[PDB]
């Protein structure tokens, strides 16, 4: 018999509901939304008030709200969004601690009930809690993934196509490292219908668009006033719930276990992938300048300081 | 030249923010979402976030946040979801005379700016604002327009799908009236797949599914604590929106001024409606039964009640 | 592992490469595309160019076109449009006969290859064909499912929408029994926005848009003036897969196997079904008025009278 | 009021017929299918099975079929796919007697041209018409690029979504492709596959079309041509700004004048908003040079 695939979206805060809703107007499977006992009612609301779009978009799709992660149970896929989010002012560093604590407990029930799943996490610090995900799930590398590179190309995409008046689809990024500041945007491999942007936008310029991506999640924090970005996060968690799923194989960004690529191991980092029906099929290692080469050094020692301060 | 159309939403709460992220991921148009000076920031915080999500999603649509109506020029269509939360323990007068004053405001600033565009109202209550909106623009009736029938079919369906387990595509409700006490459903114009839903669900869970559509806004209401339902309403919008876009000429329930239809005159009310590239193409006049009409007297009575609180 | 949906269409010609392609561009599963080894070319040429189309439609989608049934293996779903047209100079006994071992041959590949397939048969007469299917592959019936109604019930709904000046969306036929005389319409149950449509069109221009479906096969064979219809048709077979794939649990009439329902035993008869993840979740039985129930025993005479014609 | 786009897709063999059905689906606007008069009715026909189909697929539209250019009146746009040395000669009456009728009904419409060669074609539908470069179009690159983006996928086993190619001119020998500016997720494509296999992809392109035509073995492709259509409609109707390959009227662009080639372009609401010029090395400006030279020879066999 010809079964819906089930997606657990754990934290149904603002990323997390975002998410649901994406997955279901798809029609990409079944969507379970997990909160604390305390937001059990708010979360129930959220998936009943979704389902409640399904006749008018058109779409057929299971969502319930819960607490209960007995109802995640055989879930294909299950994407973490739970943790604190930041206030304008704070790195995604500040937040290692309270989140870490948040990963091992709902990772301990995760695999409890769907030992087979995919897992997608958000949680920030995304580089160290996908490693705590990934540790603590006893799974294979390839089945523990992190988002960040599509969101941070993403955002890149847009400030470019913004600069060239040009459609988003012709413009593509590549952004390697940590989910910080020390993000390594390379503009050697980034183009305008093929074109390396360098040849289009003056340095001066195209140097604004690399720090404006790497400040682009506290744009919005500072916008905002009293929370961040959902859409775009939302957006990039979904495309890559949909490689796996349909088994596209897709060259993307995702925050991966290196066992040696680049020369470092024991270590999640953003690097390109290929994503599909097994999760991260394997790291692509690009040839890198020995520029490029110390950007990425430095983003890695980001990451490990940040995984020093895991209990 | 070929030009986008392009959708002004005034509110980026909720519904008027999920309604703008909709309306761009299907490409339907340009989107200008606005709200108050006080929240000028979040507003464009929230457009500049979907906005960066268009790479991922693969839709080529420009989205501004602003609080200067000069940015709304030349709209082809206006959503207006501007209104306050009512405060705890506020009267029905004081709700209606502080949302009056919104249409009023905002209905200037519009049609100053849009002097031929289409207006889809959502602010409750429904039926007395989309009548001050009709009166502020000087626009004709075919013109000006409320949400309120789409959303309680929306849940109508939802329900009955569930009692039959089968899909919302194949459910039809059919409502006169706005929400709650005043919903006037037709249940003999309700069908599963063409067939009377009063020949496949016993009376008792029939009627309590009518009763869940009539309390199906407080029900969300109560799972969310301190908020009301946004996903369905932003879909029902939509639905609105698109039919008026594409020329769509849909058979849609929408709040629409009558002059003779069902006997009343000078009010506005959830009838029938063909919707297309003129807006109300027309209201549709069906025979009903002497229960029905006297349902729909008491409706209108309703309606009455709320004009008089108009100042 | 995720995998992706596997579906071979069965005959290569208009209404089976039509249906490939939609079900590709859906991102429905991996198509395998298969005639008889004399057009193993044609039928390659066909799947590369649909391949070919992928980058620019934007779908991730496996097409191969082959006359080697080994392609074929753990298909979901096959789809039989493999057949021959009434040539000059044949018998209907001829042509009923020739389609029967056409579906003999077919059905022996198909389930060597693909135990666990469900199957849907467009070939006509798809009653007569259908049942040959069921009665080769040694299926349970919820698996073996007949074309017919969808694409009745879409012509119908065609020229409704042009009467009213209305979207197709918003009107609703309702067909039991097969094309032409065998048809047996209920406009009772047929609406424009649950309005019943014997309210909205005269008896005398309805009874004439009845009579050009009973009539609508014919109507594009005599334009064509070489060849039968095949838009339509392909996209009656893709939401009918679109139910299975997706256990949807759409209301749809189906050609489906009776064991008592409305009287009758040991045939196939278009009738209401629920269509989802198990094929035919159950034939729906109406209360027929005396008028209705009378024509459907002359549909039921023309069924039996093919099957006798069957060796 | 608000009022759908309306296009007329001009010849409704395999590839108009392909092109209507998909513009129908995808909503992008009204539809008038239009031949010859010998063949309205198997137009008709084609047209109201589309039409069929709408209620099933779950869209609106209107689609006709025509031999009666009134029809086509006030169309937003119009594709060209009629047609059948000697090639050149009588494709180049098609083009003419067609535009006449186009300009006549539609004076404000954007014309995109598939009829083969298409170089000639597009520049004997831009003299005839009047109308400015940038409401003349021709389909060349987007179908060789689907070709080369299919065989790059196959190879790497990765999905199409993230394989791009760069094709200058035309189809076949006169096919420019820069394998330098082709990538597989921005990785170019010299890092990812050997020469000789990368070598064999861009030979399988350049006879992309003449491998459809083997296989078929009475007819040339349809479904990825009429894509290729249907990708150019888009941009324009929706005003994308896409960065597509299009056969565009050179004035200095490349170092050439008064030729219809197939170069870089932005397509958009005002159909070609402008011809991408980048810096070539030596060997592709001699390529390019070369693809010239071969549209030159065709457009004087143009009476
Ligand atoms: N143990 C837990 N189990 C389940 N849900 C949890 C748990 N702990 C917290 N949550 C829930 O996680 C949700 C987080 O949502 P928001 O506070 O709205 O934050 P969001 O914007 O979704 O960001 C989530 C996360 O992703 C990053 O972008 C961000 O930095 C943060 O780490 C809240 O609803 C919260 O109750
Ligand atoms: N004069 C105004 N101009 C513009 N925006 C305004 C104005 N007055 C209020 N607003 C804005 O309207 C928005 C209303 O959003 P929410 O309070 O979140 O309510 P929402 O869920 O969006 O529902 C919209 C409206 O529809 C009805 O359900 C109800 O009447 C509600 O106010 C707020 O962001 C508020 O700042
Ligand atoms: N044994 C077979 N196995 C596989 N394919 C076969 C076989 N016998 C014939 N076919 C193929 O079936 C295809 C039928 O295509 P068309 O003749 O173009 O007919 P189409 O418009 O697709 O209609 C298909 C069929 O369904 C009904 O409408 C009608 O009964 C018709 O035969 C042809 O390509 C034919 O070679
Ligand atoms: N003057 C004309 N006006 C309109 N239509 C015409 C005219 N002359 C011919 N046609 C029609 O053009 C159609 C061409 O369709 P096909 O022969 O099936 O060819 P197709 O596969 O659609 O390719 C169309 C064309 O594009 C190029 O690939 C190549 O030049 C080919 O001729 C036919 O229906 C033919 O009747
Ligand atoms: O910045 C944040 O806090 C959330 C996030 O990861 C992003 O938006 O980049």
């Amino acid at each position: 018999a010809m079964k819906r695939k089930k997606i657990s979206v754990i934290g149904a805060g603002f990323t997390g509901a975002t998410t649901a809703f994406l997955l279901a107007q798809k029609e990409l499977g079944d969507v379970v939304l997990v909160d604390i006992p305390q937001l059990e009612n708010p979360t129930k609301g959220k998936a009943l008030d979704m389902l409640e779009a399904s006749p008018v978009l058109g779409f057929d799709a299971n969502i319930i709200g819960t607490s209960d992660y007995a109802d995640t149970a055989d879930s294909d896929i299950v994407v973490i969004t739970a943790g604190i989010a930041r206030k304008p002012g704070m790195s995604r560093d500040d937040l290692v601690t309270t989140n870490q604590k948040i990963m091992k407990q709902v990772t301990k029930e995760v695999v409890k009930y769907s030992p087979n799943c995919y897992i997608i996490v958000l949680t920030n610090p995304v580089d160290a809690m996908t490693y705590t995900v990934f540790k603590e799930s006893g799974f294979p590398k390839n089945r523990v993934i992190g988002q960040s590179g599509v969101l941070d190309t993403a955002r890149f995409r847009t400030f470019v196509a913004e600069e060239l008046n040009i459609s988003v689809k012709d413009v593509t990024g590549f952004v390697l490292g940590g989910h910080g500041d020390d993000m390594v945007p390379l503009v050697r491999y980034s183009y305008a219908g093929g074109i390396p942007l360098e040849k289009l936008i003056p340095k001066d310029r195209l140097d604004a668009i690399v720090e404006r991506t790497r400040k682009g999640g506290g744009e919005i924090v500072n916008l905002l006033g009293n929370g961040s970005a959902y859409y775009a996060p939302a957006a990039s968690l979904v495309e890559m719930v949909e490689a796996i799923l349909k088994d596209q194989r897709r060259i993307l960004p995702a925050i991966a276990y290196l066992e040696g690529e680049y020369g470092y191991e024991g270590i999640y980092l953003g690097v390109p992938t290929i994503l599909g029906g097994n999760g991260i099929e394997k790291v692509i290692e690009l040839e890198l300048t020995e520029e490029e080469k110390a950007a990425l050094a430095k983003s890695v020692e980001s990451v490990k300081n940040v995984m020093r301060m895991l209990e």
